[PDB]
């Protein structure tokens, strides 16, 4: 509510300093769009250190690619000079970056039209490629030869796949041709970049119009195991979590997380996951079951499965949330025992924690003591 604003503010700045600048990219598509944008870029022909000048706290970790980050007024603007890009075969070298001395020699070179306007300080739309009208027909098309922009960023392809759910706009049919004919190049393509845009898509609208793209463009032919990609979306509804979209998938084929580990899972994703799935095998859960899963493990093999219960306060009301509340500890055991420590020590905790769990033994030192020694 503040963004829009600041980067008028940063424009101005600029063009005092007798520079010319324009807000670009998905601000002014957004803008168009009636909504309120997100993100807020400004193009330049000030060059990076000129832009440093102007502003007292930037961030420059962009610097390389002609983008300055300027901090004003609680808000940033990324500001990045007049330029065009190019991604190699080879995702290990950084992209190739040609500063241009115009406005159109940068626009011409985005993806699609209606990231490809410009808005002046005082609200005139540049727009050589027409994307006023692509937003108004809602069809997401390549700016100039579609051959072109997908050779020159073949993530772009996917891009258009997550747009058309994101604002649910069809693809424009010579576009979509085009991505078919150069499906095979996204395997050049950084697999942090491919899940961070299905992520995207596992949580926007239309999602299975989406995914109808993904198989139609023939993108699905060659992402990583892209078959997998191919199930049955209908009863699918994001909780909001892009994993549950991973866990969907799997649990709808009868797979394993092993199977899409390409993607290059955190550990913390992975386990959701893969705790997620064996919950989904587990025929009957029970007080041990609520205990030793997390709730977030829980309520997704719930959702994949479609069950309904009340799972918070089932584990809310078990006698004990975690071993750390447990009376007793190993050298409880090596004291009452007097069996030296070694991994008995487990199995027999663990023995004590179910009957604490199940409510059966009172998690209570003396009354432990008094079990223990019966049994052991
Ligand atoms: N692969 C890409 C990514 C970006 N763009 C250009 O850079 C602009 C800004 O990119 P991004 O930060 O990804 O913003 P959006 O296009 O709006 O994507 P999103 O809606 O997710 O923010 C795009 O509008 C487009 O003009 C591009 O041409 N090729």
């Amino acid at each position: 509510d503040d963004k829009m604003n600041t980067a008028i503010k940063v424009i101005h700045t600029l063009k005092a300093a007798g520079f010319e600048a324009y807000i670009v990219g998905g601000a002014v598509r957004d803008l168009l769009l009636g909504k309120t944008p997100h993100d807020v870029d400004v193009a330049s022909s000030a060059l990076p250190q000129q832009v440093k000048v102007l502003f007292d706290r930037t961030v420059d970790t962009g610097i390389d690619h002609g983008t300055v980050l300027v901090l004003l007024d609680g808000e940033g603007i990324e500001v990045t000079t007049f330029r065009t890009e190019s991604s190699y075969s080879d995702n290990r070298r950084p992209d190739s970056v040609e500063f241009v001395l115009s406005l159109e020699e940068d626009l011409r070179r985005r993806d699609f039209t209606i990231n490809a306007m410009a808005m002046t300080e005082d609200l005139k739309i540049i727009d050589p490629f027409g994307g006023k009208e692509d937003l108004k027909n809602k069809v997401i098309r390549a700016v100039g030869d579609p051959d072109e922009r997908f050779e020159e960023d073949a993530l772009r392809m996917l891009r258009a796949i997550r747009f058309s759910g994101q604002l649910d706009f069809i693809i424009d049919m010579k576009t979509l041709l085009s991505i078919r004919r150069h499906a095979r190049l996204i395997r050049f393509i950084a697999v942090e970049r491919l899940k961070s845009e299905i992520d995207k898509i596992f949580v926007n609208p239309s999602m299975q119009k989406s995914m109808a793209y993904l198989k139609d463009s023939v993108l699905t032919r060659f992402l990583p195991v892209g078959g997998l990609f191919e199930v049955d979306w209908i009863t699918y509804h994001t909780d909001g979590n892009p994993t549950y979209g991973w866990l969907y998938l799997l649990h709808q084929q009868k797979r394993q997380f092993t199977d899409i580990k390409d993607y290059r899972f955190s550990n913390e994703e992975k386990r959701l996951i893969e705790k997620s799935l064996e919950l989904t095998a587990l025929n009957t859960w029970d007080q041990w079951t609520f205990y030793k899963y997390t709730l977030k493990q829980l309520e997704m093999a719930s959702r994949v499965t479609g069950k309904k219960k009340d799972l918070a306060a089932i584990k809310r009301q078990l006698p004990i949330q975690s071993r750390s509340e447990l009376a007793v500890d190993g050298w409880d055991l090596i004291e009452w025992s007097g069996a030296k420590s070694g991994p008995w020590l487990k199995v027999w905790i663990e023995k004590i924690e179910r009957l604490i769990v199940y409510g059966i033994l009172k998690n209570d030192k003396e009354l432990i003591k008094d079990w223990f020694e019966d049994e052991y």
